[PDB]
This record gives C-alpha cells, structure tokens and sequence, in this order.
RNA sequence: CUGUGCCAUA
C-alpha cells in the first residue's frame, strides 16, 4: 500500500501532502498504482508546478522505460501517463524535444504490446492525438507489418488504436495500412471479426469522398481516391463472402447504401447479388444486404432485380413465405407503393420508369390477393396486407 | 412469423 510516512494515525493521506515530497521520497511508483494515490497526483500535477517540480515529473513518470510501461499498462497510471505527457507536451523549454524523442522511442520499442493493451492503448491514443504531427506519424511507423496487426485489427483494445490513426493522421502516412488490409488474406480473416468490419469500414468512409473530405487538395483527393480502388477491388472480389458473412455483411451494406460509392454499389450487385437473389433472399446474415441494393439500386439494375424475383428461373412464393427472404418482398412492396405514390424518384437517365414500377405493383398486389388467407396467418404477410391497404387511402 | 454486430479505461 501507501507509504507510511504519507499517512495519519487513521492511515489516510495527510492533507497538506505535496507533490514535492512524492517526488523527492522515490515513491512515486507506489502512488501512481493506487487509485487513492494516483487522484492525488493527477490533481497535483494539474496545479501550478515549478520548472524543478517538471523536470522530477518528466523524468519519473516519462523519463524511465521500465517505470513508463509499468504505468502506461496499470489501470489507474495510465491516466496520470496522459496527462503528464500533455504538460510535457505544452512545456516549450530547452529539454522539450529530447524529452518527446525519448517518449517516441520507448512507446515505439513496445508498439503491439502497447496497443494491445486495455490501458496502454489509451496512451498510445492520446499520444497519437496530442504529440506534434512529425512525432505522431513515427509512433505509426512503429506498428508491426506482420501477422501482429491482423491481432491489432481484431483486438477490442487495438482496434481503437488503428481508428485513432485514420481520424488523426495524414493518409501518406498510413496508406500500408489500406493495402495490408486489401490483402485477400487479410482481407479475409479482419472483415469477418466483430472489431474489424468497424475498422474496415472506418478506412473505407475515411476514403472516401464525402463532404468530410472537401478540405483536401487535387493531391490528397488522387492519393485517396487510389487507396479507395485498391481496397475496392479486393472488396468486390470477394463480395459474395463477405456479404454473406455474419460481421462483413454491413460493410458490403455500408456501401451499397452509400451515393459516394455509387460505382461499388453497382460492382457489387452485379459481382455477387445479380443472380443469387432468391438464394441470399433467404440467408440470415446476406437479407439485409438484399434489402440494401433493392433500395438503393439505379433504376435499371433495379428492373433487373425486379424480373429476376418475378420471372427468374416460385421464386416470389418461396421468399414471401421464407423465415428471411419475407423481409425482401416487404420490401420490394414499399419500394413499389412509394414510387406510384410520390415518395420515391421513378425518373433516371432522362427517361421515367413509372410504368415498370406500376407493373412491379400489380404482381405484388395480384398475388397478395390470391394468397391472403394464407398471409393473415402471419405477421410478415399481415404487413404487406396493411402496405396495399394503405395504398387504397 | 418473424430476422444480425462493434462503439472499449478509475
């Protein structure tokens, strides 16, 4: 526990307690790993302090690798780690680059370790955030290019990291994290984690040219817009995968939901969609994604989908029926409504599709109709009973 | 007869 010359008769902190004398008593460490303690120190340390009191702090607490470790990977020290490097950070005296050089290099000799750990990715986090850009971009130099950022990609800790380096650091300086990832491989193994599809889709949305992204030059705009095709590809090339897995399915629903990455959405429907409809209609995961790109489809790829469901070699009895595939004609049937009712845009190319929408209805509602008794034993099928119902008002 | 996740420190 704590010092005893740091406490009373009742074992309590002496207030009246300096900082002066943690740091003059060697004991630091101890207080640093209590919780007591340690909110003594993070209140201390935010006071006016000395250029003596700095140089005590800066070296105990950022000063030795082993003693920074041990406190950037304890539960409570890792709060005082932070804020100690954000006062070395706002301290411009003599020793103020030796001092972040040093940082650097100890939490970069320890990158994985670091970043995999519940504490000390906080660090890595804020250091990431906080250190001048030059700094910041070493400590993201220092991540592994093996089998370890793969771990890193998947980890609960360490994915935070890799979120934090694609909000806060230039794309020139991360880009090996985008082809890393493109690797049918890794590809693979990271969009299929429950923390990876995040991180996969957290690049893919830094990649792409949103009204986020207006800020960047003709030069960042070219450098992102290759990154994005080079994750593209790999993506669509292993579409059918993806969408059907239990994690990858919102990153492929991510982007055929999204007007930025129109020609993907488009890549994709006709890669693995197009012709597996009836087939994914009824998957668990692969539905929503169904779903998706009847939504969002242009209006002639849409037809396609339109026919294949109503005359592709039935296939509309076994999806309004199906556990899963009754959610795609639901659907189908707002998507019809809305469009003969004003809510949706029938007009593309300079050429109205109307009437295909009107025809795309009249099946729908044909065969609701001959199968109503049946629909009304279910809740799906009482659904798209009350969809045509509301059309009539 | 209803159908999926992650968003993490005292």
């Amino acid at each position: 526990v704590l010092p005893t010359w740091s406490l009373d008769s009742n074992g309590e902190m002496r207030s009246r307690l300096s900082l002066s004398e943690v740091l003059d008593s060697g004991d630091l460490m101890k207080f640093a790993v209590d919780k007591t303690g340690c909110q003594f120190l993070e209140k201390a340390v935010k006071g006016s302090l000395t250029s003596y009191q700095k140089f005590q702090l800066f070296e105990q607490v950022i000063g030795r690798k082993d003693d920074f470790l041990k406190l950037s990977t304890n539960i409570f020290g890792n709060y005082l780690v932070q804020s100690v490097i954000g006062i070395s950070l706002a301290t411009n005296d003599d020793g103020y680059t030796k001092r972040q050089e040093k940082l650097k290099n100890f939490i970069s000799s320890q990158m994985t370790d670091m970043c995999l750990d519940k504490f000390a990715c906080r660090v890595i986090q804020s250091s990431l955030q906080n250190m001048d850009l030059s700094l910041a971009c070493k400590l993201v130099q220092a991540l592994p290019r093996d089998a370890r950022l793969i771990a890193i990609c998947v980890d609960q800790n360490a994915n935070h990291v890799i979120q934090k380096v694609v909000a806060v650091i230039p794309l020139k300086n991360w880009e090996f994290i985008v082809d890393f990832v493109a690797t049918p491989e890794h590809l693979r193994q990271i969009c299929s984690d429950k923390y990876g599809c995040r991180v996969v889709q957290t690049i893919i949305e830094k990649l792409t040219a949103d009204s986020m992204n207006v800020d960047l030059t003709s030069a960042a705009q070219n450098l992102r817009e290759r990154a994005l095709q080079r994750l593209m590809t790999s993506v669509t090339n292993r579409c059918q995968e993806l969408a059907t897995n239990e994690y990858a399915n919102y990153i492929i629903q991510h982007i055929v939901s999204n007007d930025d990455l129109a020609v993907y959405r488009e890549c994709i429907i006709e890669k693995c969609l197009m012709r597996n409809l009836l087939s994914l209609s009824q998957e668990k995961f692969a539905s929503h994604v169904v779903e998706k790109a009847f939504l969002h489809a242009p209006l002639e790829l849409l037809a396609e989908m339109m026919d294949e469901i109503f005359d592709g070699y039935d296939a509309l009895d076994i999806m309004m029926f199906h556990q899963f595939g009754n959610y795609v004609v639901q659907c189908m049937l707002t998507i019809c409504c809305d469009a003969v009712s004003g809510r949706r845009q029938t007009k593309e190319g300079g050429y109205d599709h109307a009437i295909s929408f009107q025809d795309w209805l009249k099946k729908l509602h044909s065969r609701v109709t001959k199968e109503r008794h049946r629909l009304s034993r279910f809740s799906s099928g009482k659904k798209m009973i009350e969809t045509l119902a509301n059309l009539r008002s």
